[PDB]
């Protein structure tokens, strides 16, 4: 029996001519409750490894384990020769006004393991923060 951390739905729109990757953070489902009340205040950070310079962040959603983000971010200067060596990371956090934001889990997508020409949605299970 594997730990259940929820799942994330995203989609990607890669522009091969301009070398630009648009990432759509659509929604998360079945997140665990991080707070005493059994709920969370989720948000997502998005970045590309090994760059880890551009770190996009979604708005913070309040008191929900099934947030619908519908946010889009565009990475630039990622021509085809460059993007396939990178790994896209979604890191999901529980916001807290005062304390450190606890990481719930993460989704790692090696860019060489998918079809960059696909624009339809994908669900991925969250794995452990590490």
């Amino acid at each position: 029996h594997m730990v259940k951390l929820g799942k994330l739905q995203y989609s990607m729109d890669y522009d091969f001519q301009k070398g630009e990757l648009t990432v759509n953070v659509i929604q998360a489902a079945d997140l665990p409750g991080m707070d005493m009340s059994g709920t969370s205040d989720p948000y997502v950070k998005v970045y590309l490894m090994p760059d880890k310079k551009k770190k996009f962040e979604t708005k913070v959603h309040r008191k929900t384990l099934n947030p619908v983000f519908n946010e889009s971010f565009t990475f630039k200067n990622v021509p085809y020769a460059d993007i396939t060596g990178k790994t896209l990371i979604f890191a999901i956090y529980d916001f807290d006004r005062f304390s450190k934001h606890d990481q719930i889990g993460q989704v790692q997508v090696p860019m060489n393991s998918i079809d960059l020409g696909s624009v339809v949605e994908e669900w991925r299970d969250l794995t452990s923060p590490d």
